[PDB]
């Protein structure tokens, strides 16, 4: 298992614009287009991202290209973040994949706000961190996905994703 397969399981794959769990226009493998309520605004963002007149439909290769760019940006956002970087550098490979997932879902800024959980992760207090992470809107809004990521941080294995 790897970050790619992991997030592809968490986000799924859709070739037409759709509304995410937060009601924002998205496409492909969780690629957010815009927070605006306007479909046109989303189709515009989409064409600009793809470099062609899409008409709200992309191919599989194009989704995958957006995905590669997004994973990359997530890693780089972590590395450039003074609050995230140290955490990331202290973890093992599996847990690093769990931090990337959160950053991809919620943005570098949202993740840097889990101050207490970040400290526990850094301290390698797995069970405590797992409990702290669960006390969040994140966990209450998307509990199944949050559980998979939390389990990952807790056990350092891919068990929550084996089966999927
Ligand atoms: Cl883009
Ligand atoms: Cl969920």
């Amino acid at each position: 298992m790897n970050i790619f397969e992991m997030l592809r399981i968490d986000e799924g794959l859709r070739l037409k614009i759709y509304k995410s769990t937060e009601g924002y226009y998205t496409i492909g493998i969780g690629h957010l287009l815009t927070k605006s309520p306007s479909l046109n605004a989303a189709k515009s963002e989409l064409d600009k991202a793809i470099g062609r007149n899409t008409n709200g439909v992309i191919t599989k290769d194009e989704a995958e290209k957006l995905f590669n760019q997004d994973v990359d940006a997530a890693v780089r956002g972590i590395l450039r973040n003074a609050k995230l970087k140290p955490v990331y550098d202290s973890l093992d490979a599996v847990r690093r994949a769990a931090l990337i997932n959160m950053v991809f879902q919620m943005g570098e800024t949202g993740v840097a706000g889990f101050t207490n959980s970040l400290r526990m992760l850094q301290q390698k207090r797995w069970d405590e961190a797992a409990v702290n992470l669960a006390k969040s809107r994140w966990y209450n809004q998307t509990p199944n996905r949050a559980k998979r990521v939390i389990t990952t941080f807790r056990t350092g294995t891919w068990d929550a994703y084996k089966n999927l």
